[PDB]
């Protein structure tokens, strides 16, 4: 059973400006999406030392960048805090209305697209490179669920029937066929030193079988 959405009028336009604006520096979506992956970890972090049950779902606090030619793919993974269905549908864009308007104005001043995670809607970033996103995730307190978007003003929810994650949160970003330069380690690595190089979990970058 699919539901399907509409996105808030103000997020729709947030992601036509981010797919139909010119700007060539598109490499700093993984910067955005890697330190949306560091601040979900902090938080289950945060709240495993007063309950130190909530690592019952998995001890380990990483981030794994996995690039798959065959399917044109880069899938960033963590097993931070993951997302509820409420996250998904409602809680997570409503927050995200404040920044969009933030930023629309900041970029009519002089502001440019990578100064999106000043901000907080790092996450629309992605349709920098990505002609399709889809989100699985886990939360303790919920089942595993599906977000997808291809934007057009409309996204997807469903229950999640493919292999169980135990917590956390995978973003895959389905490439647009002239953006397959992030699916080469040497690209993802300079990328990664470049923007990414302090943050606090290991991030492991798969190699192509
Ligand atoms: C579309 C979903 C529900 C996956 C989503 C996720 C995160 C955000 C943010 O705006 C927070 C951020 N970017 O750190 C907005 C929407």
């Amino acid at each position: 059973e699919v539901e399907t959405f509409a996105f808030q009028a103000e997020i729709a336009q947030l992601m036509s400006l981010i797919i139909n604006t010119f700007y060539s520096n598109k490499e700093i979506f993984l910067r955005e999406l890697i330190s949306n992956s560091s601040d979900a970890l902090d938080k289950i972090r945060y709240e495993s030392l007063t309950d130190p049950s909530k690592l019952d779902s998995g001890k380990e606090l990483h981030i794994n960048l996995i690039p798959n030619k065959q399917d044109r793919t880069l899938t960033i993974v963590d097993t931070g805090i993951g997302m509820t269905k409420a996250d998904l549908i409602n809680n997570l864009g409503t927050i995200a209305k404040s920044g969009t308007k933030a930023f629309m104005e900041a970029l009519q001043a002089g502001a440019d697209i990578s100064m999106i995670g000043q901000f907080g809607v790092g996450f629309y970033s992605a349709y920098l490179v990505a002609e399709k996103v889809t989100v699985i995730t886990k939360h303790n307190d919920d089942e595993q669920y599906a977000w997808e978007s291809s934007a057009g003003g409309s996204f997807t929810v469903r229950t999640d029937t493919g292999e169980p994650m135990g917590r956390g949160t995978k973003v895959i970003l389905h490439l647009k066929e002239d953006q397959t330069e992030y699916l080469e380690e040497r690209r993802i690595k300079e990328i990664v030193k470049k923007h990414s190089q302090f943050i606090g979990y290991p991030i492991t970058l798969f190699v192509e079988k």
